[PDB]
């Protein structure tokens, strides 16, 4: 199903050309259950936006083992990759599962997703969890950082536009979670710090947002978004970009125009 109309299509189109690469949006009206969306049956490649399934897979683990997110972690500068923001402080001590969550979702630590992906059993695992909410284009094959290579016709570590603003929607506000689990996983998406030139910068500044964000190879800059509109049902909205050098620099203003440009059709 495609709600998209005439003129959102020209605009997304033109914009991707303006961008010189290839854009994938979905948005879904949550109070209508309207979806709509360019390029949003293709297949991207997820990057960073990836640790959401992961955060959430553990958190329904956490469901029937609520200590489970309070326990312990040790840290070690083994686990550390490229990219370590909070993990690295914590060399030598332990983090529990909660402070994980928050750094790889608010900060993209990749450490972090990798101790949370060794919890769970691996990509395959994170994999299996997509398919047990409905969701059947998810695929993580890779750990951090290599699942990031994001190379044109590579099936690796992709999925969809449509196949991830479903999942956004059933675990931020659908019953895929627990109660607790979707207030918590809602909670760190708002207090995202690394969404601000995104899909935030192209909405009301007086709306409710939580996002997270992808960037990789082939200047790939993508960003994934549950938003609350002011006395309106919330909309999920992802805009993924991805571009045709691997040496491409990211755009993360082409995901704020995409933004801007749903968000005109909807409010």
């Amino acid at each position: 199903a495609n709600h998209i109309q005439h003129q959102m299509v020209q605009q997304l189109s033109a914009l991707e050309k303006s961008a010189n690469g290839r854009l994938g949006v979905a948005v879904i009206d949550t109070g209508s259950g309207a979806i709509a969306g360019w390029r949003m049956d293709e297949p991207f490649p997820m990057c960073s936006t990836s640790k959401v399934m992961a955060v959430a897979a553990l958190l329904k683990q956490s469901e029937q083992t609520p200590e489970l997110m309070s326990q312990p972690q040790p840290v070690a500068s083994g686990d550390l990759v490229n990219y370590n923001p909070i993990t690295e402080r914590f060399v030598g001590k332990s983090m529990t599962f909660d402070e994980l969550s928050a750094a790889t979702l608010q900060y993209s630590d990749n450490a972090a997703m990798n101790l949370i992906l060794a919890k769970l059993g691996g990509p395959q695992k994170v994999t299996a969890f997509a398919r047990s909410i409905g969701d059947d284009k998810f695929r993580l094959d890779r750990n951090e950082p290599s699942l990031n290579t994001a190379i044109p016709g590579d099936l690796r570590d992709t999925s969809t536009p449509r196949a991830m603003a479903l999942s956004l929607q059933k675990l931020a506000l659908g019953d895929a979670l627990g109660q607790v689990q979707r207030e918590k996983l809602s909670h760190w998406l708002r207090g995202n710090t690394t969404g601000a030139a995104s899909i935030r910068a192209g909405l009301p500044s007086g709306w409710s947002v939580g996002d997270k964000t992808g960037s990789g190879d082939y200047g790939t800059t993508n960003d994934i978004a549950v938003v609350w509109p002011t006395g309106r049902p919330p909309l999920v909205i992802v805009t993924y970009f991805t571009q045709p050098q691997q040496q491409a620099e990211s755009q993360r203003p082409v995901l704020a125009k995409a933004a801007a440009i749903v968000a005109s059709h909807y409010v």
